[PDB]
DNA sequence: AAAGATATCTT
DNA sequence: AAAGATATCTT
């Protein structure tokens, strides 16, 4: 299928390279920067054609938002199937060292999953999937990126901003968690947990119906949340007093 | 001076090369998306090296920020000079049509302009200068050849999601507004102007001090600013009054 | 964790 | 505009 295709060709192309720097047309090339902020940003180029050589191939139109501050990064749609759209989105996330606890912020929980037309490219009720290509890469200890400008003969003396890179697809209701992944700009979080666990998709909502349910209700500040609910349990406990 | 230098190496870079993808180790290029995430990560990249290269011609040393969430992006600072550094800040925005108002977002009003250490590299007291390094593009929509690969070989054909950039050098202090920049992320919002009016200096305020007083007194929402002063005109008056 | 930083945009 | 969206990070 499209998921598995695209699931083995997005492995298969991070087996393959490694983006090392931004190019001018007069064949200048840029050394990358530190951040996530860089490599998010990277990453999301990356996935750009890989993403367009397979819906092509499984009959898929593919469109990005037109407008800054839609989602989702691709909504992919078959024009017989209007309905069917699926929505993909790029996250980044690092690791200090290949064995430990990762999390995503996997989008607002206020606007397109409380408003159907809210910041999104297409009415939410139009996509029946929402995949995450998550990216995750381990810091390389230095903090001090080369300063300096290559030539095209010179690809392998640049050092690339991380050491290992590990990248999946899964559905975002699956890797969804309980705590938001930010504050001020109310981001569902993902699991706290290892690389595998969101290949495996061990989450812990049971189903889609819960996870939007949950981020659909979940209040703002922890104020009004001790009221109602924080985690998984006293959302469950909330759903038992009657959404009371 | 290291400023006249600064900004004729980034002038003379900008009019001289133009990044049209990030390419990876082993060769292959992969085209530019069209959002201003994009185009500020490319030009942060961009002019890293021009900043390094005219900061050591002028003895000075380049710090980038060791964690992510910290500003500046360029410290530059002699041996001699500890408590003389200079913040530079990469700042990039858009324009539909060429040449119409901008607008830049100029880093917190809560931050290290409220506390001397928070999520700056350096307590705020050793930075003299605080520049911005304003980066203009006219937006040009992405279209089918941008989705695919490149090669070394078609570097020129690789479709650009930008035209005619410009490029500007300027105290924060300088270009600064009295509207906010943001409303959650409560930044600093510039002069809403020409691009002409950032190079020649056309702010609202008349010294550094009144900036700073303007800034760490600007409340964080309408309600709270009715009271106080929501624009320069009634922070004059809030101030010839005594400060209520 | 929770709350608010990091940069910039839309409505 | 003001306010809250875009993504991710710290602390």
């Amino acid at each position: 299928s499209l998921r598995s295709d695209l699931i083995n060709a997005l492995y298969d192309e991070n087996q393959k390279y490694d983006v090392c720097g931004i190019i001018s047309a007069e064949g200048k090339i840029y050394p990358l920067g530190s951040d996530t902020k860089v490599l998010s940003t990277i990453f999301e180029l990356f996935s750009r054609p890989i993403i367009n050589k397979i819906a092509e191939k499984h009959g898929y139109i593919v469109e990005e938002p037109k407008q800054e501050n839609h989602y989702p990064d691709f909504t992919l749609y078959k024009p017989s199937e209007p309905n069917k759209k699926i929505a993909i989105d790029i996250k980044t996330t690092y690791t200090n060292k290949e064995n430990e606890k990762i999390k995503f912020t996997l989008g607002g929980y206020t606007s397109f999953i409380r408003n159907n037309t809210k910041n999104i490219v297409y009415p939410f009720d139009q996509y029946i999937a929402h995949w995450i290509i998550g990216y995750v890469y381990t810091r390389v200890a230095t903090r001090k990126s080369s300063l300096k400008t290559y030539n095209i003969n010179e690809l392998n003396e640049i050092p690339k901003p991380y050491k290992g890179v590990k990248v999946f697809l899964q559905d975002k209701w699956v890797i969804a968690g309980d705590l938001a992944g930010s504050g001020n700009t109310t981001n569902i979080g993902s699991i706290h947990a290892h690389y595998k666990d969101f290949v495996e998709g061990k989450g812990i909502f049971d189903s889609e119906d819960e996870f939007l349910d949950y981020w659909r209700n979940y209040e703002r500040t922890s104020q009004l949340r001790n009221d109602k609910y924080n985690n998984i349990s006293e959302y469950r406990n909330w759903i038992y007093r009657g959404r009371k």
